[PDB]
């Protein structure tokens, strides 16, 4: 109910097959804004923005409770929950994959699908695993935003881009700017610290894993550790685009690639 409203859930479309879509990291659910007029025809789509977005109150954010993963989790079943959805696809970026995932092991016939973009179970390396990130350098970002917000803003949202498009560098940047500097960099702390490598196992539903070419947050390799660990049928989309927000910086490609997934 006012959760619905918390969190700015919308449904349009004119379909019956609920599709739902889940921004992550440094954005809300207009990140979908390119993608979106593609599945009014042939779905209910369903679209919300994380606690965490610029979008909504920061008096939601509850530091003492958004202390891992799993309470986002709570957040989304609640608000299927609410619109009476048991059945549906699910389309999570970032740390919405994860999310995803975890949803779909509490709830194993809710999901008939996960595609993930851009989804990473662990970004810190170790001797057996690469992740893209040493602790040091992800300790100079954590230093870096908050020393300077918008000069890390600033930098960082051309590398997560990362193809030429400067206006999805701009569109990108404000959906940071409207985030309060304090929740950026306690996400961030929730999102690198976390480690989904032991539960990958336990989702049985099939898994779309779409992956760019030179995404600066997720390496090739990490793409093929998810399809060799979750637990289902996994397939591994190389997507011919660069960069870490395809659905900003090449939407048509991708609503494309997501079409023949779902179908």
């Amino acid at each position: 109910q006012t959760l619905l409203d918390a969190l700015n859930v919308r449904v349009v479309g004119s379909g019956e097959r609920v599709l739902v879509l889940a921004h992550g990291f440094g954005t809300d659910q207009s990140a979908w804004n390119r993608i979106l007029p593609f599945f009014l025809r042939d779905y209910r789509v369903v679209l919300y923005d994380l606690v965490c977005a610029g979008s909504v109150n920061p008096d939601f954010f509850d530091f003492r409770r958004y202390t891992t993963l799993d309470p986002y989790v709570d957040d989304l079943l609640h608000i299927l929950d609410a619109l009476g959805i048991d059945c549906c696809a699910y389309v999570g970026h970032s740390v919405s994959a994860m999310i995803g995932i975890l949803a779909s092991i509490r709830r194993p016939e809710l999901f008939s699908k996960l595609i993930l973009i851009g989804a990473s179970p662990r970004f810190l390396n170790d001797e057996d695993y690469h992740g893209g990130f040493e602790q040091g350098e992800i300790e100079k970002v954590f230093s870096a935003m908050e020393a300077n917000y918008e000069a890390w803003v600033n930098g960082f949202a051309p590398l997560a881009v990362g193809a030429d498009v400067p206006a999805a560098v701009r569109e990108f940047s404000r959906t940071l700017f409207n985030m309060r500097p304090d929740i950026t960099l306690f996400v961030s702390r929730t999102v690198f610290n976390s480690d989904m490598r032991g539960v990958l196992g336990l989702v049985k539903v099939p898994c779309h894993i779409f992956q760019t070419a030179r995404d600066h947050s997720v390496p090739a390799s990490v793409a093929t550790y998810l399809k060799n660990h979750l637990g289902g049928k996994n397939t591994v989309h190389w997507l011919n685009i660069e960069g870490h927000l395809p659905h900003l910086s090449a939407p048509t490609l991708l609503a494309q690639e997501l079409r023949r997934a779902l179908s």
